[PDB]
């Protein structure tokens, strides 16, 4: 058996073909086993509509998830990624740095 804690990155991107749109991304990387729970949060509340959830693996024991959706941030709103995994005794919450 092998288990690996995910690395978690939270960041925003504008698609270059449509630069006015903005996407909030979580990249949850290098984890094993593949069982996982991942949410985007807005002011502590789970975002129910997340448009994209893309899972892949490299080696048979390394999984990668890109979880992202369109959003319109304002400076009053706080966003975060919340991940649960067997390697994490408590849910891990990674705040979005608004300059990233």
């Amino acid at each position: 058996m092998i288990q690996r804690t995910p690395k978690i990155q939270v960041y925003s991107r504008h698609p270059a073909e449509n630069g006015k749109s903005n996407f909030l991304n979580c990249y949850v990387s290098g984890f094993h086993p593949s069982d996982i729970e991942v949410d985007l949060l807005k002011n502590g509340e789970r975002i129910e509509k997340v448009e994209h959830s893309d899972l892949s693996f490299s080696k048979d024991w390394s999984f990668y998830l890109l979880y992202y959706t369109e959003f319109t941030p304002t400076e009053k709103d706080e966003y975060a990624c919340r991940v649960n995994h067997v390697t994490l005794s408590q849910p891990k919450i990674v705040k979005w740095d608004r300059n990233m």
